[PDB]
This record gives structure tokens, sequence and C-alpha cells, in this order.
């Protein structure tokens, strides 16, 4: 009676926070998603870069599919980076979510300045004759600010591959974004 | 109720005058992982652009014999007049009765599994139906789409 | 209510420019061992399978001097007007007003046993009326179906 | 009160099961059907096979009017076999309605290895001099295994002429089936 | 005595029918015994000649009645009897079938054996045996559930085959009993 | 209905098992039906093929079983079964034993006619008549009062003695139907 | 003990299966132990053997069934489960996925290396160490919430990708465990 | 109370007569022997005898095997003819269970006269080409007289072949014999 | 009051299961053993192969010591390998206790088969030149079959060499079986 339930809420923590990463029988070798949010779904991206040369930066602007771009009122959760990496791999990419004022500025090396002010978090990967790296992952909160679709055209993802000049196929990206649902229909359809 | 109507825009490419045409119902794959959920009544709408001048005799059923062929073994399919056609000759908003019709399966409960069976039927009369004239809809009805609550992993 | 609707199909065969045709109402075996049952009001409908090119002067009564033959007798049987026509026309779905009429017999009652002095009585005007054009179809109401509760023996 | 009713449960079995086989008046030689169950309604197949030789055996898919096809989801209680003689009649028939698996295998010659397990009730029929045989109607049961009539492609009937090669009308058979009722219309037709 | 030996004694009741439904009991030590007719209905028979069909012919013949029964059209048929009498001089075999035939929708031109295979009906064999005169020759078809009358008495039509012989005229003779309420009783002055 | 009619209604159950111990019923009208196994145990079969002996020739054959089921050689035999069903091609006569035989004490060699003689078993004739099948074909061999297991199911050995004709392997086959409790389950992580 | 120190012991017990969800336990001391069945399913298992493909080649595989499964094809499936046994010689790498291809709705044909990307699925590798062999090869594909039946168990296919070296047919066996309900039991007197 | 009870052994009396003889499937050719009573249990014995003539008579006197003649004074409640058919054959016999005085009279041809006057239940067996005669198993009752084993020398068994000269392996002989047990030993053996 | 009960028993698990494998003081390098039932004691088996070939299989059936064969009714709770190296090792090995059908199959090249199914748990044992392997100690449970010291002639242990034909002498192998206690005697001997 409101005293094991205060005790409930911080042992649910730590299980929590000792299962952060280590490798589960139920996802051995990848971090496992975390479940989205009542009421919200998912939405993904796929972008590919044209052949940029070796160590060479890169900027991209957030678009979506027109059948999102529609209902830009629904606000956003949170977004996501997935970094799956097919087998021919040996290159290293860093990953980033940040916030570039739109239109307002070029991204001509002067994202190599914009991975060293550290306003948000930065996705690395590498590769290992050890093994494959197990944490490739990356949630970027958007809880607070209260933002929509609409302002999801005012990101842009920055990615850098460094060891090597990345070839189409050896390592896929994705941005997964976490909106409410799409309005559903039920009208008589002409 | 409970349901979101699924839209399927399937264009028939090009005719001759008086020959037939037929097509199968593939669905998009987030509707065919949802094979057991039931399905209500469907319909078909025919919206020309213009340029266009010509008229049809849609009709769609089950295909027999788990989906054999389906050009010149579909006019004995047509000569018996068991389901109604949609037949448009009318070239102006409101002429027309009706651009739809009616396949209602909430007895059968033929499910989403079972629209692998279908397969739209398409007779053309006139003009040998050329490019971008008519736009065929097929909208059909059946349980609501279930949304993953877990994010790509 | 208490009624699982009895389709019956049936076509007619080929005309002349300007010719009449009668068929007797013949019906399944299930439903005519059903004598006493209660009919309710029927009605018909002419579907076309395209290649069609007509139009036709459909009305049905009962045949009388019980059930003579009705070939060119029945000329008499149009000339009066009393029971209303379909006339199709239209070649659209929606430019006809209807396909389906009616012929109420609830005060009647005329039963399962009186179908069999029916008689479906056809004119065509226009084309001949070859093969496959239309598809007619006549539909009844009456009280619904005793299955048996008996396996054959 | 809940003493007499066990009581009268008792003796009804015994009224049904020493008049299992008698020539009853109501039906004095053929063995009588049981009642349909309220709900179910039956559906026949007469099945025709080709001219098969002297002794030969015989299989055959069951399929099904396309009308019951239609509603493949209703429950199938029971299936029936019966094998009306019309008047010139001398040889013998054996009648089984095994599980073959679907298109696992072929019917050819292994179905005289299949009339040998027994996993089914297996159906004689044989002409006699001294008389007709009074008992020519199998009942295999069904309403345990829940099965609908969409499984009723799986099951097979197995036939074996054995003194003579069956001439096409000396002996008709049927395959009787009793599942749900196909169902009712009342919409307003179109 | 009060509505639990009820139940049981129409249990046990039962069991005298059916434990008796064929033995030869000495009140008809060879011919099955009839059942009781219904308070209310009589019976009316018919007794039908075939013409010499040939060895082993199918034979059609529709359910006509006497005229003063055919006057009362509506009134019930609870149930009809098939009786088979055989005269001594016998040695052939007969089947008797009482189907329905859907009126003057068919002939009855070998589509008979036809109507022999579906099994809508009950069949009545009979057989000459060296052993002894068989001792059960007598079909009940019941119509009670359909709630049919006289008038519809048309429809039905007998089917008989003789099949070892062509049957002559008088080695063995049929019937028809027919069961329905009693003809309407007068009372009226007579002129 | 308290403890005075339980008695009662368990004689009556006793008699519709008795009275329709072998008639023709619809369930089953040729072969005897088989009877309701055990909650608890499950079945398994044996088809036995003899190679061909002579003409009115004995015939010795121990009990084996699939290598699946003797590894459980503990769990309980509640009964055996016996079918002898016939294929069409028929006229022969075969006898049918489940006796107990020591377990390589002995030999099969024609001191098998003498095991037939004591009877300390249940002897299954069957033979061909030409007047029909014989309807009774399926012996039940008790075993509950002995508490035996699959480890026991070794020593006891099948007796077939073909009398009037050489067997060919294909007009008649044999099974032996063994019910014993449930192989058991698995449900591990399998590796 | 009521209803408070209840939810105290089940936040506590998801702690010991989380803290021991690898660890080389005495119990089973290299490769991870399996969970136990659910009380109702059993499990069945399926051993794939492609042909010989070539050096990092991909490879499809429609998962098929043994036909006494799929007879009942009406049963519910729990858990589907990937084993990776290795055998001694070994050098190579494997990638092993249980995606949903659509029945026949498209080919194999190296696509597949793109459905490796999109990541609706979890993806078991497995690779060679001289460090010491890798102490985690047992994927668990859940399927409840689905309701999936082993009449869909066809739809599902199995993704292998061996990438270091042609995949040699005795280096690595491969294992697909499926945990559906219990096959029906018998009791019926076999004929 | 009382009452059920008469009733209950009245319906156990039919239960035992309507089943007196009939093809169960606990026994399906031969008729099934009874239970041993509760005490007692049984003892066989196989008898052989010379090859007499076609048609002749047959005496034989009761002994029995040495280890029962011991305890003479234990009685016998009833005893039992089996005869059981091996394969070949297609004779006749008759069976009698009499009681011949003890060495008063011979067995010579007054055995014909012995089957006349019906003192002893009387068990044919003959071949039939219909089947195999189902009963084949007397009971001759004796526990009115009180008897014991050591009057058991006083019976014979009188066997007559009729249709043929008997030979010695076409039908076996039996006559089982209940009694009470056998002493049970139990001290410690020297 | 049976509120605590259950939660010590959720944390009793933890503290077993959070030291699965861990380098305790008690034992540093190889994991502990369990404690054995109240009852039952051990037995433990020293095997040798003959000098098999490079990369070879190898099949060996479980016998037992006589002394332990006597008591053949006694159950068998649960079975272990010890693998102890002895230093000179560089070789790899595995090991498996699956249930070969007794006698109704060899040996040979079938066990490299044997290994593939997985109904059993597999243990691997390799050198490695970062230090000595810490897990070398399998327990396979037998408590739920209720199996007995005589079913223990049906199983076999398999061995695999890969990397080298195994020296006699470069690593021991132990099957340790826990079953009951060996019936004490208190008998005066003679």
């Amino acid at each position: 009676d409101a005293n094991f339930r205060v005790l409930s809420q911080q042992l649910s923590r730590l299980n929590k926070t000792l299962a952060a990463g280590r490798p589960t029988i139920n996802h051995p070798t990848f971090v496992g998603s975390e479940r989205c949010r009542p009421g919200y779904t998912f939405t993904s991206i796929t972008l590919k870069p044209p052949k940029i040369d070796r160590g060479s930066y890169y900027g991209k602007r957030l678009l979506l599919p027109d059948s999102v771009t529609e209902y830009d009122k629904k606000l956003v959760s949170r977004l996501q980076i997935r970094v799956n990496p097919l087998p021919k791999f040996d290159s290293t990419v860093w990953v980033t979510v940040r916030k570039v004022p739109a239109s307002s500025d070029l991204s001509v090396a002067a994202i190599s300045a914009m991975f060293a002010d550290g306003a948000s978090p930065v996705l690395v990967y590498q590769y290992a004759a050890s093994g494959v790296q197990a944490n490739n992952k990356l949630l970027y909160d958007l809880s607070a600010m209260r933002a929509d679709i609409g302002d999801m055209r005012k990101y842009a993802v920055l990615v850098y591959s460094k060891d090597d000049a990345l070839e189409t196929d050896e390592l896929v990206l994705h941005v997964d974004i976490e909106h409410q649902r799409i309005p559903t229909s039920g009208v008589l359809p002409v």
C-alpha cells in the first residue's frame, strides 16, 4: 500500500539497467529495440548516399514519404538510427542526428565542425576482427520538445565514412521515426 | 465496424478490339501478413482521366483450378452472367447510375489468403482502350490492421 | 421473414427479328416437393454479358388453359398491357432505372404448385438476340426450405 | 429426481443396442439410418470408377460439389458410406474411408497395403444366394477431430472389386457427408 | 407412481415393441402383423395389376385412387403401406419402392433403375427361398411429418421390379394400403 | 438417486454392453468394433510377415517391438489385441494364439501343435465362408492383473496356423496391437 | 504474504532469469541452455541440408515439415527455434534468419542480401574464434502473439549465409526446432 | 435397503443367462470358463486312449498325479471336461462323467448301456463344414455331495468315437478338476 | 509468514544464478561441483580410448564396475562429465552423453550425425594460449525419467578429438554417476 509500490518501481529500474546490453537469448548479437508507446507507430527511411570519396563527410536532410507529409500536425515521439551491417564490411562509420537550421547554412566541411560541439549523442560503428559490434542502435529522444511531423524536415542526419570510400552495398543505414497513427479511414470510398 | 479502407489501384495494359483481359488480385504485403482477418464486402470503381472514349465489361470473381492462366479462357467465364457487370459509357459526372458494385462475403468469410485466388477479368468493346484512358480502382473491406508495437530491430 | 433467395437462371434460345418466345417456370425438385409453402413476391433481372446489343419486352404471368403451348399465341397476351414490362436498352451500369419488377402474391398465396402454371413470355425487337448476349434471372420468394433430419437410407 | 434419470439413460442405451440390426418393419432389408444432428444437414456424392480390371484395386480422392467448397470453414460431423445394390449383382466389394496424406503419395498398389493396418473400419459386401446382405452402411465418425469442409479434400475412399471386374451398372456407391447448414440468404438479390 | 415411474413405464413399453418387432407370435405365425390404425383415420386399398412386362424388366405406375376417395382431396394422409401377398406358385423375386416422382416432370423409362440407387426411400425386397416363405413382406412408409393430403397422393409412384422372371399376373399380387381420415359421414335426408 | 439407483444403473449398463456384444450395428456393419483405450494408455501396432511356410504348417514368432518403444521398458502394458484383417482374395483358414512361451527355454518346432491343446489362452479361429465374411475377427487378451511391462513383451509369442492352404503373403494380413502407457513427452530445449 | 510480497516475488524472479541470461552454469557449461516447453505443446525438429553453394553465396530455403505433422494444420505454433550445432572441424561463419517471405510472391535470388537489411527479425550470427567456441548459438523467435498455426509454417523461410567459405556439408549442421501443440492421441481400437 | 437388493440379484441372473453362449469379443469361438471359487484351485489330466477300433466304446478310470493323491481329505468342488480340437478333425466324440461303482463291474460294451439311463449330462461334439462347434466344455457339479479327492478314484470318464477310429493326434481330451489348495509349506526344509 | 518465504526463495535463485561461473576463491580455476542429494552417493569411471586416428570419432558404451551392477534396481539421479586436463595439452575435445538404442545400431561414422540433432547438451573443450578454460564440467540430469542402474548400460558417451590424434596421456576423461547408496551390511559375516 504505497510503500512497496515505490520499492517496486526502484527494482524495475534495475532490471532495465542491468540488462542494458547483454547477449540475451531473445536477440544474441544486436541489441534489442524498445517497445513502441501505446498510440504511436513507426515509419522507416532507407537513405542511399552517392559515391563520396575516401574519408569524406556527408550531409543529408530528412525528407519523408509523401503519405506521411500530409498530416504534418501529429507529434513525433522519438526517432531511431539503425545501422545494419551486411557481411562484406571492414570500414567505419559515424552517424549523428543534429539540428541543422533549415536552409540557413550549407553542408560543406562544416559538418566536421558539427561533430565537435557535442549537443547530440554520436553513434560510432567500427569493424573488429574479434567480432561484430553488438551495439548499433541509437535512440534520440524528442518527447520534451513536443515537435511534430512538420518539423522533421528541419533535422539532418550526418554520416561519415572514415577509413574507406563507402561502397553503396557494404552497409545500409536506416532512420526509424516513431510518430502517432496515420488517421484511419472508415468512410464510404468514392 | 473497425475498418480502414484498403485501396488497391490496378490499371490493365493495352487490349485490342473485342479482346479479354485477366489479372489476379495481388495486395500489398502489409495486408497479406494479416491472412486470418475476416473480409467483408468489396467493390470496384472506374475513374477515367479525360482523353477517355471507351466502354468496358469489368467483372471479378475467384479464378478456378487455383489460378490457371487468365487469357482467352475467361471468355467462357463471361458467358454465364451470374454476378452483375459494370458498363461505363457515360463520360459525365452523374449521368452514370453508379461506378460501383457489391461482392459481400460476410457469411462466406473468405479471408485475406483467399484474395490470392481472386482475379479481375476485363472485357473491352470499343477503341481497344489505349493508354491512360481509365484508372481502375478496387476497394476491399477486411478487419482493421494490427500495428506492431516494436520498433525495427 | 424466414426466406433464402431461390434463384433460377433460364436463358432463352435464339429468336428472329420481331418474334416471340415462351417458356414455363420449371424449378429444381428440392423446391417442387415443398408445394404447400406460401409464395411471396417475385422479380426478374436481365444481366447481359458483353457482345450484347439488343432490347427486350420480357413479361411473365400465368399461362391460361393449363399450359397450352407458348409460341405465337402469346402475341395476344402481349397486346393487353396489364402488368408492367422490362425494356433493357441502356448497356451501362446505372443508366437503366431498374433491372427488376414486382409480382406480389401475398394476398393470393399462389403456392409452389402454382409455379408449374407460370410461363416467362419473351419478346425481342432488335438484332434477333444471338448467343450469350443476355442472361435472364428470375428470383422468387417462398417460405424457407425445411431440411431433412434423416441421412439417406 | 437424478436417480431414475441415470437409470433411464442406461435402459435407453439397451433399446439402441438390442435394436442395432434386426429386420424391423420400418425398414425390412437394409439397415436404417440414424437421425441427423440438430443443426447439420447432408450432401451426397456419387462416384463412378473407370472400368478397372478384374480384382484390381482402386483409389479416389474426395472432391465436393463447388457450392459446398465455398464455405470451407464449417465443421464436418460425420460421413457415411452407402452401398446400394441394383438387382443384377454377384460380385464383392470392400469400401474404406482412410486418411491418405494429401499428395504425399500415389495410389498404385500400396492401397492393398493400406487395407492391412486397420486404422479405420472396413466395410465388406458380398453376394449370397441365401439372400441380400442386410447391413451395407458404414458410419465413420469425425466429431472428436473438429475437422471442417476444407479438410474433406484430404480423405480418400478406397474401393476394391475382388471376384470380378466391376461393371459400371451392377452396384452404385455413395459418400454421404454430414456438415452444418450452408448459410441462408435473405438479402435483396441483385 | 408420480411422474417418475411414468417415464420408466414409457421406456419399457418401447422395449416390448422393439423386442417383438419380428418374431413368429401365435397371433400371426408366418407374416408380420399390422399395426393399429390411429384413432380417427381408416384405410383404403388398391390392387394394381401390371401388364405382362418382360423378363427382368423395370415397371412404373402412378398412384391413382378410387373416385369416391378423390372427392375429399383436403383430408390428410397419415401413412401408406405396401402388402406383398404371395399366392402358392411362386419362385420369383420382386422389389417394391414408394418414391416421390415429380408429377409429369419425367417419364418412367429405364431411369427407374437409377431411382433405386439414391436411397431416399426404404426398399422392400422379397425373394423366394426353398428353406421357407419369407416372414417379412410389409413396408410402412410414414408421412405424418409432411402433412400431405389425399390430393397429393397423385404425385407418388410405386416402382416394381421383377428380376429373375417375367412376372405372370397370377403368381404374386401387390397392394397399396393407404391410411387417411374418415370419408365424411352423411345423416341428411336423402333425395 | 442416492446409492440405490446407482447400483441399479451399473447393472443395466452391463446389459447394454452384453446385449450389444456382437451385432451388425450401423457404426460398423461387418467387423466388430474396438473398445475405447483407457485414459492414459495409447496403442502401437505390429505387422508381422511370415516366410512362405508349407501347406498346413505350424508357425512360431516371437514378439519384438519397434526400437522407439523398447527404450522405456518400465511402463506397463494394459492389454494387447489381435486384428486379422482379410483382403478380398481369401479362401483359407487361420488360427491365432497369444500364449506365453518361456523365453529361449524351448524351440518352436511342432510342439506348437501341442501348445494349442492345453487351452491356457483363448484361441481365435477364422475361416472362409461362401455364405459371407465372418463378422468377428478381433481377439482381446487382457493383462491388467499381472502388471506386466513393455520389458516383458519380449517373452510372449504369437502362434499362427494356416490349415487348408500354404499361406500366400498377400491373402490375409495379421496385426498385433499393443496398448501401453504414453511414450514420455518432450518439452526440453532440443540440441 | 498477501498480494504485496506477491508482486515483489515476481520482480525478483525476473532478475534471476535476467542475471542468468548467459553465463557458463555447471548444468551446461558451453552452449546456452534451452527454456522449458510450455505445458501443452511439444517439439519437432528439422535438419536442413543445403546443396554445395559457392563461396560467400546467399541461400534460401522454404520451411516444409514432415508429413505426419502437416496433417493437423489447425493446431497452433507457440515458438520456433534455431539451433546451430558445430561439429569440430570448423573455421567458417554463418548468419541465420527466420524472416517472413510472402509465399510464392517472390524468388530467393540475391534479394536475400536485401532481406538482411531491414531488420524486421532478429539475426543470429555465428563465427569461429581461436580464443574459443562461441557460447551463444541459439535463437528463439516468438510467435505467440500472432496465433499462427501449423498451416502457416509453410509461409516462413529460413535464410542462411555462409560468408568466409563455401560451406562443406559436414562442417556445421543446422536445425529448426518448432514448438506446437500435441499431435492428437489415439485410443481407438485399431483396424 | 433390502428391496433393491433382491431386484439386483434377479437382474444379475439375467446377465449370466442371456450371455450363456454368444460369441463375445473376450473369447470369440470357444465358450469361456467360469471363475474358480475363492479358495479352490485347479488340476489338469490329459488322457490318451490306445488305438481302439472304428466306432468302438472306451472306458477309463480317473486316476490323479501322485502329488494330489496325498491329501485325500480335501473336498472337490466341481470337475470339468475340455475337448480341445486340433485342426485336422472330421470325426465325432461323446464324453460322459458317470459314476461307475469301483471295481464292481468291467467296462466292456455295457458302456453303451451306460449312455442310455441319463443320470449324467452328455457332451456331444461333432464336425461341421459350416464351422467349428462353439460349445465344447461340460461342467459337472459336485458341491452338494461333499465328495473329496479320495473319491475321485471312483468316477470314470466314458469316451465314444463314432464315425472313425480315433487317431491319437486329431483331438485331445482333458479332465480339469477343481479342489482346494494343496497345503502350503513354510517350515525350514531339511 | 508465507510472504517473505516466497521472496526468500526468489533471491536464493539469484545467489546461485549470479554465481554460476565466476572465479570464486574456494575454487579459482575449474568450476565447482554441486552438492550430492541427501541419500545418493557417487561412483566414478575412467575410460581410456584406444589410439584412434587424427580427427576421428569415437564411441563407447557405458559399463560399470561389477559391485555396482549387482543392485540394478536403485535409481540414478544425475550423471556427470569431468574433463580434467593434465599440463601438456593443445588439442580439442567434444563430449556428449546421448541415448544410443542398445545394440540396435553400430557406432561407425553415424556418430558425427549424432552430434547434429541436439537432443542432448554438448560439452566442448579447447586449448587457449590466453589461458585454460574455466568451465569443463557437464551435468546431464535424469531425475524426471526415474531410470535405474540397470538402464545405465543403454547410454553411450561420445568423444571426438578434432585437431589431433589423442595421445592417451594428454587429457583424462571421467564419467561420474550419482545413484543411491549401495546397501549396507550389518549381518554376521561367514
